[PDB]
């Protein structure tokens, strides 16, 4: 309820449709000139932002200490706007919620948001061959096209959309500590 | 924001969706055993609805009293269920609205909710080379697996996605004494 409204401002503000050699994603900008993208997106010096052509100036494929995977690249991009700070909208460990919303913002998903429903720290999941952490997970009839997918609820930005099973849909978790 | 609560209940409790053999569309009930679909749906003397085989017992391509197109068929199914009623939450006469909330329920777009922002009383269109009345318009980036899409507001049932031209999309307006 709620949720839908915050989720509709936040896309409005600070997300956009991202083409890669790899696919088009949801990107979700955090602040200044980084925003964040599912590993998989694999960005090369240059990206697509809403039909554009825009430079990428620093990558981060982030990881956790043991080296194992979190499913996040975050991306410095070449452009003179600065994004809205969304940083106190990230908590610093996994948030478990009975309602969210996940919104999409591509051309095969224009504008869609989908009420997920409750959202649980999975932990672990070996996702495309690789292990990884931090998951979210929700009940989902995924499809994809969906990847980048930005997970609300009122006044939380919990994570992002990287996989699926066809069933159950997972986020990584966006955690504060990523973006100091 | 009141919109999407509404709009998740009303599909929650009377939406579906339908297989013919002119393609997947969302269908809403109406009241008892009527439903209705885009007329270009088509339906036979059977339906597959939520993947499940249902018999069609009478069908009515409605028409306005000059013989032109309003883009609707009513269906009366054969099954033992019956509809929540909500020809409370239709007009009688076409609605204009401000914000607007476009909802989606096939395999392709599993639960998803658009914000369509302004909906007007278009008037006469001709769609797929009928010329047809009673439209409602909203700016959006449309595609098609989107018709049978019931367009809402808050306490309000406005109409069904029936086209679009991939720049603005265009709802049936559904209006109650349709019901009768």
């Amino acid at each position: 309820g709620p949720a839908f409204e915050f989720a509709v401002a936040m896309m409005k503000r600070n997300s956009s449709t991202v083409k890669t050699e790899y696919g088009e994603f949801t990107m979700l900008g955090i602040y200044d000139r980084w925003a964040v993208l599912p590993r998989h997106a694999k960005p090369g010096p240059t990206i697509l932002m809403n039909d554009q052509e825009v430079g990428v100036l620093d990558a981060k494929e982030l990881v956790d200490k043991d080296g194992t995977n979190l499913e996040l690249t975050l991306l410095k991009l070449n452009r003179n706007e600065k994004f809205r700070d969304i940083r106190g909208f990230l908590a610093k460990e996994e948030v478990e919620v009975n309602e969210a919303v996940l919104a999409i913002n591509t051309s095969k998903f224009p504008n869609m948001y989908i009420p997920v429903g409750q959202v649980t720290e999975y932990g672990f999941l070996n996702l495309g061959g690789t292990p990884t952490k931090r998951m979210l997970m929700y009940n989902f009839p995924t499809r994809a096209g969906q990847a980048g997918g930005v997970l609300m609820s009122t006044g939380k930005v919990l994570g992002i959309h990287v996989g699926g099973n066809g069933h159950q849909g997972f986020s990584a978790a966006l955690l504060k500590h990523y973006f100091n």
